[PDB]
């Protein structure tokens, strides 16, 4: 038990990176989050750090030299000279070239790796990097609005001092890049809950369980549209409890993508902020070194609410439902409250479906040593 020491990573410049006209990914949401939680007074209870800019050396602990050289070189003014490389590395459409792209990667990654170092040094219990969580980036390829996989880099940092690391992903999308990086090792178990079926990235079937020494160390919980707080709560705690019991990790990384909330512009789930944050509460109870990361999230008022509340949860600090005045106060109308209501959308995940998938995953977890 007990309240935990929390270190939080933020760079004020993050909100100025712009993916381009009409692109749904808005780094500004991280600044909105920051401003809201400062206005609730949460800075009084945690240490706030500005991350360093991760170097090419740091990024090539996972990514290829050629891919990182390309990301460090490509700019809107020289794009026409790089048309071949852009296609090779899947940059230029979903993952656009924007001003300051590499610096955005460096700040996103720096927070996650800095948090992992702090955890390794036993100087904090929890580290938070809401600018992180870019779970789709691959060794030599951008994907899913992600360029550099800060998560994989942070886990590699943790593996210097931790024999077994658990990765949990509650973003609505499958954490495919993290899963791929660790698919053939038992030193990282990856557990993703996600919408599955005619949905990005197309991976994360129940039957994808890892390979080689990593067989049984990837866990995928495929879901349908409309999952609600009750349905999610009923499987998350039992799955994570069984994973904790069987895998016995010494550190945890939790990707908290807010695109699994009700009303998300790109998502199709029906979780409230309380339902999402219940996941952070469950993981926190195991009293392991914990790195909490961001992720997707497209209805930006709800992203700010979600990550503010989850910061409060990390701190065991009760905050009022009445939102404090802040620099983005108009974004939180018409109610100006912290918590959200679910919609009346149909939950396609029947209780029987949820129990059945849970039972199939428990069968796989029985195969751990
Ligand atoms: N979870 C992913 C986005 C990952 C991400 C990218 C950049 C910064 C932070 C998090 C998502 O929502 N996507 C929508 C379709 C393509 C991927
Ligand atoms: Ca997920
Ligand atoms: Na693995
Ligand atoms: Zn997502």
């Amino acid at each position: 038990g007990g309240k935990k020491k929390v270190c939080y990573y933020y760079d004020g410049d993050i909100g100025n990176y712009y993916y381009g006209q009409g692109h749904p990914m808005k780094p500004h949401r991280i600044r909105m989050t920051h401003n809201l939680l400062l206005n609730y007074g949460l800075y009084r209870k945690m240490e706030i750090y500005r991350p360093h800019k991760a170097t090419a050396e740091e990024m090539t602990k996972y990514h290829s030299d050629e891919y990182i050289k390309f990301l460090r070189s490509i700019r809107p003014d020289n794009m026409s000279e790089y048309s071949k490389q852009m296609q090779r590395f899947n940059v230029g459409e979903d993952c656009p070239v924007f001003d300051g792209l590499f610096e955005f990667c460096q700040l996103s990654t720096g927070g996650s790796v800095a948090g992992a170092v702090k955890l390794n040094r036993q100087q904090t219990d929890m580290a938070v990097n809401w600018a992180g969580g870019l779970h789709h980036a691959k060794k030599s390829e951008a994907s899913g609005f992600c360029y550099v996989n800060d998560i994989v880099l942070a886990i590699l940092e943790l593996l210097k001092y931790h024999q077994r690391v658990l990765y949990i992903d509650i973003d609505i999308h499958h954490g495919d890049g993290v899963e791929e990086a660790f698919y053939t090792t038992d030193r990282v178990m990856t557990v993703s809950f996600h919408k599955y079926g005619e949905y990005f990235p197309g991976t994360g079937d129940l039957r994808d369980i890892g390979a080689g020494k990593g067989k049984y160390y990837a866990v995928n919980f495929p879901m349908r549209d409309g999952i609600d707080d009750e349905s999610y709560g009923q499987i998350f705690k039992p799955i994570i409890s069984k994973v904790m019991e069987m895998y016995q990790p010494s550190a945890v990384v939790l990707q908290c993508g807010a695109d699994s909330l009700s009303g998300d512009r790109l998502g199709c789930f029906n979780l409230t902020v309380k339902g999402h944050a219940k996941c952070v509460e469950v993981v926190k109870t195991f009293n392991l070194p914990l790195l909490m990361l961001g992720g997707g999230g497209y209805t930006i008022r709800n992203v700010a609410r979600c990550w503010t509340y989850e910061t409060a949860v990390a701190l065991d600090c009760e905050i009022p439902n009445e939102l404090p005045y802040n620099d983005y106060f108009e974004y939180f109308g018409p109610d100006f409250k912290l918590h959200i209501s679910p919609s009346n959308m149909t939950n396609q995940n029947t209780p029987e479906y949820m129990e059945k998938i849970k039972q199939r995953l428990f069968e796989n977890l029985r195969m751990l040593p």
